[PDB]
């Protein structure tokens, strides 16, 4: 079942989620089911659960080709619960995200270029991967809003962000 | 003549405008009457000439009810060149701002409550005003334009960042 996503300014993308603690259940795998099914028809490359206003530490993730980001590598199909994340490395990179909670709008966005996340899968097995670049800024983006946070509050050159049909900055 | 407005991401919301040099002129006072229009049939409170496209140190502002800000008191109908602006006073206020290069979105904005600014009519007389509260914000916002700033740079919480109709942050 595809399910409405929240819009910036929804109380409910504010908030800090509680674990998942159903692992393996049947209720899980149909709210999954529901948000790979709800990121596709949006065409996104990551939905959290928060943004279908579902209070719990749950994302998906992966494509192998994105209608927004034609340049982009695949990232494998994931769904990923109580995701912790540290970084491998101080470097920083710049990459334009976006996000289906905020239509329309683009901005550049500095992330760790290399992280490692750990959780767990669905039916309960553990999940533990090096990431970079594309891969490795989709699942810091999702992890913010487990936290209630987006990414304006990320933004440090203001000029990189606007309207996705109309911006013409180079990065 | 109505004008396009640009949106955010277009490079031009991002120059430094220079000055008007023609006023008294009769492309003066098209183009002012051209951006009350426009102002007009987007229901906007300020409109900055870089807002359409127009690369020069021009605002208008003013109505007496604001479809947008119903509980606002009237702001003289008024257009600006060469605006200059000082604080009163240190004391700073928050309050909803938006902006028709950024539809459907606002945020809390921390502004000071007490300005002078001083320009110039479009007939060439000098203009010379203390103002407070909401006429003394959207003269500072509009003249950002002037400069090359748009609101989002300026937001502290970003909690109270989102569209205009899902919020419900009470300020
Ligand atoms: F525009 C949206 F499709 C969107 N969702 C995203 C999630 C992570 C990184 C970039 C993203 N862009
Ligand atoms: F939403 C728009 F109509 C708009 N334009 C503005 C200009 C100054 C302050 C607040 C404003 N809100
Ligand atoms: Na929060
Ligand atoms: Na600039």
């Amino acid at each position: 079942m595809i399910r409405d996503i929240i819009r910036m300014g929804d109380k409910r993308l504010l908030r800090v989620a509680p674990q998942v603690t159903n692992l393996g259940s049947a209720e899980l795998h149909a709210l999954v089911s529901d948000m790979f099914e709800t990121m596709g028809a949006a065409h996104g490359v990551g939905l959290a659960a928060p943004q279908i206003a579902v209070d719990l530490q749950l994302m998906v993730f992966g494509f192998e080709a994105s209608e927004r980001y034609p340049e982009a590598p695949a990232v494998p199909l994931t769904a990923l619960a109580n995701a912790q994340i540290e970084p491998l490395s101080d470097e920083m990179e710049n990459g334009w995200e976006g996000c289906l909670s905020i239509p329309g709008l683009r901005a550049v966005i500095p992330r760790y270029r290399y992280i490692r996340y750990r959780g767990f899968a669905p039916d309960g097995s553990p999940i533990e991967r090096e990431a970079e670049g594309f891969h490795a800024r989709v699942v810091q983006h999702e992890y913010d809003h487990l936290v209630g946070r987006l990414y304006p509050s990320r933004i440090e050159n203001f000029d990189t962000f606007g309207f996705d049909d109309v911006l013409s900055y180079d990065l």
